């Protein structure tokens, strides 16, 4: 029932679009003429029109075709990119009301509003049809997982550091895991690809160890920079505060008790060491 002036949306030819469906306004009356709803565009330069089949063309989903369909971890969903729709899973819903979305290529992971989002739906050539709902991950190191990735600081320290992981991937029978930085502030030119780090240099993240007190002398974990860094405990100071000092040594400021860790490993089971 397509007309001439119908916003229309059309599938994705190429590579690494697999998952894509831009927003088009269709030009012709049943190859077909479209013209793409684009970003930075000024509509008083003559649009471009491309020609497409009419197998790669789809009309825009009627809400009432998905606004039954509640979105929960498997949900298969498109994210408003404004001039498109790219589909993934939902992998994560946050209890503020913000949700983790996975995309396979490249893999990554990445948090929505509730409004960019829509229900994924197919269309067969005469009607919508609702994908089902996708078995989740939920193991060890499963996509969204938070785990920490070793590094070394210059010549020899083994420092801890905190990523999310994306995927983990076998190249040529060794394990390997896809891990992104959640930490870092991205401008909007900077909104970046993911990391692809060997196994070994891969661990969970440390179970809470309360204490309630620590004792001059002991092996510590302090977050400094933006990476767990190992460290002893020189001063013990009023109420709850320490000094502490990093085993490469430079000077020992306060922390407090909030920012120690136990200094522990992981090789196995997880102990000190």
């Amino acid at each position: 029932t397509i007309r001439k002036g119908s916003e229309v949306e059309v599938s994705s030819t190429e590579e690494g679009f697999a998952d894509a469906w831009f927003r088009g306004i269709l030009q012709e009356n049943p190859k077909l003429r479209v013209r793409y709803l684009t970003l930075l565009n000024d509509d008083a330069l003559s649009p471009l029109i491309e020609n497409i089949e009419p197998r790669f063309i789809r009309p825009v989903p009627p809400e009432n075709e998905y606004n039954g369909i509640v979105l929960e971890e498997g949900t298969v969903v498109d994210a408003d990119h404004k001039d498109g729709w790219w589909t993934g899973v939902i992998i994560k819903k946050l209890e503020n009301g913000k949700f983790w979305v996975y995309y396979d290529s490249p893999p990554d992971i990445i948090e929505f509003e509730r409004n960019q989002l829509r229900p994924h739906l197919r269309w067969s050539g005469w009607k919508w049809l609702r994908p089902d709902i996708q078995e989740l991950d939920k193991s060890m190191f499963s996509s969204g997982t938070m785990a920490e990735v070793s590094t070394i600081v210059d010549k020899a320290e083994v420092a801890w550091f905190p990523a999310m992981i994306i995927k983990e991937i076998e190249v040529d029978g060794e394990k390997k895991f896809i891990v992104k930085d959640c930490n870092k502030h991205l401008s909007f030119s900077g909104d970046r690809t993911n990391s692809t780090i060997d196994s070994s240099r891969v661990r969970p993240t440390p179970p809470p160890f309360p204490v309630e007190k620590y004792e001059l002398m002991d092996r510590v974990e302090v977050f400094r920079g933006s990476v767990w860094r190992q460290g002893l405990v020189r001063g013990v100071l009023d109420h709850n505060c320490y000094m502490v000092c990093l085993v490469v040594t430079a000077a020992a400021p306060v922390v407090k008790h909030s920012d120690l860790r136990p200094c522990k490993v992981w090789e196995d089971g997880q102990t000190p060491v």
